DNA sequence: TCGCGAATTCGCG
DNA sequence: TCGCGAATTCGCG
């Protein structure tokens, strides 16, 4: 709580900064509170990395690559630091996705569905795929005790509470919330292991069963619970959050940066 | 090798028993094989038995639900076995996708892209969705040290090696099989944590780093290599080798079954 | 070049 | 009914 990042979530608001662009604005944060600590923003990781990390675990992992510089590319980027020993270590990676246009179409008049009939239209599996970065993304950190992925969803499929929107002939038209036939949050919530949305789940749990103990790696996702697009403002102060808590858990490798600089 | 299975499998040969019936079929050889063992087949899981079975590992798991029937539906089913508490234990999960319908084209004579000029079309991103499901079941299966999850992939963006179509005008167009705009192989392999496709991955390796000792879940990826359709013979070999392997883990909680019946 | 992402309508039981 | 899956073309750097 230092106050500067009251100066920078106005910028955000200011500017209407897209997911990418506050990440960005996150480094420039992170770097002016920790001046003696060095982060960086990249766009993407190749998958090379990726299994490079993984065999440094264990030696039959991550040996597959079918194209040699396929990647992935989190539509928000990836902010680092760097630690005593040189190597970067991953405080944030965020991503932003989309679906369900109804609230589009009952704020104008257009019918949708298969004979241009509906208010509603049936709800797609498109964001299933957000799975498979949260999935690269764990096996790179793997070795890490925090998992810094922040998902930022938003439109009609991701309600949370009940919306009313009135048609150009005053037609008051009701998104149920838990509507089964728009509501697809239920699709996101392997990542966190059925923990509470909008909330930060950073910092990995241990749980066991047998002997078998094991570690979580919980995707934070955070929902426009109410229809509308995201305040840049918010969507900031969330992604400060994360990847300061991040940087706490990072606290051990960072010492003799922060004391010696 | 019982022998059993040679016969099985030329019936779904000749057939061309799709991978639902195909786990349906295995179902019958495992009970065949085991007669005292009592298996049976889902088609789905609720989103609540998931979560059930996540707050028994810890209470702060699998506490959230958006939609109240919620339920994942993978196209080729569950196999189960009931144990000797009389809890069902899953040893087969199937599913069977495809992507990239180029062979087709060039089989044909229709050129795509978005002026019906070019041989290829550029491969999409959809297979990333394959990846909810893995998670689901995981999550599903986190207290077991078995993970029967088997993955069947079809199509031209699934190419392990170079194969040669040729046109109705004598025109050989050749699909590269390490070719970025068409492999999208490399979208699959979070699932086994980069080790090897084509192999039966059932048994969780447990890797360390720190103190932090984890369990690893991976998934089975197998891959119609040459671009063709699977034979329904070795789908089901493949299938009935994972679920087997799958009983040989739950041995010790089956035993009083297999001899006091 | 090449390789990555976007998220969509609608069928089906 | 309601809720799940299918996998697609093509833009963009």
């Amino acid at each position: 709580s230092q106050g500067v990042i009251g100066i920078f979530g106005d910028y955000a608001k200011a500017h209407d900064l897209a997911v990418g662009e506050v990440s960005k604005l996150v480094k420039k944060a992170l770097s002016n509170e920790y001046p003696q600590l060095s982060f960086r923003y990249r766009d993407s990781i190749k998958k090379t990395e990726i299994n490079e990390a993984l065999k440094k675990i264990d030696p039959d992992l991550g040996g597959t690559l079918f194209v040699s510089n396929s990647s992935i590319k989190p539509d928000g980027g990836i902010v680092e630091v760097k630690d005593d020993y040189g190597e970067w270590r991953v405080v944030l990676v965020a991503e932003a996705k989309h679906q369900g246009k109804d609230i589009i179409n009952i704020r104008n008049g257009l019918l949708v569905g298969k004979r241009g009939d509906q208010d509603l239209m049936a709800a797609g599996n498109a964001i299933d795929r957000s799975h498979k970065n949260i999935s690269e993304i764990a096996n790179f950190m793997l070795s890490e005790s925090h998992f810094p992925y922040v998902l930022f969803l938003e439109g009609s499929n991701f309600l949370t509470e009940n919306i009313s929107i009135t048609r150009p002939d005053g037609r008051v038209v009701n998104l149920e919330y838990n509507s089964g036939i728009l509501n697809r949050l239920d699709r996101l919530t392997a990542a966190n292991y059925g923990m509470p949305i909008n909330s930060n789940l950073c910092i990995n749990k241990f749980v066991n069963h047998k002997d078998k103990s094991i570690m979580l790696q919980a995707a934070s996702i955070y929902t426009q619970g109410d229809g509308r697009e995201w305040d840049s403002k918010i969507m900031f102060e969330i992604m400060f959050d994360i990847s300061t808590t991040s940087l706490r858990v990072l606290g051990r490798d960072l010492f003799e940066q922060l004391t010696s600089k």
